């Protein structure tokens, strides 16, 4: 099965959030506070 036994691979769909682009799309989706305790 792949990666992701849920559905597909990773967080429900892949190319939609922040991990197919992280160049500067990581960076905006972490859009800012209450994303972790090290912030």
């Amino acid at each position: 099965c792949p990666e992701e036994i849920r559905d597909q691979l990773l967080d429900f769909h892949e190319d939609l959030m922040t991990h197919c682009g992280i160049e500067l799309d990581e960076d905006g989706s972490l859009d800012g506070s209450n994303d972790l305790t090290i912030r």
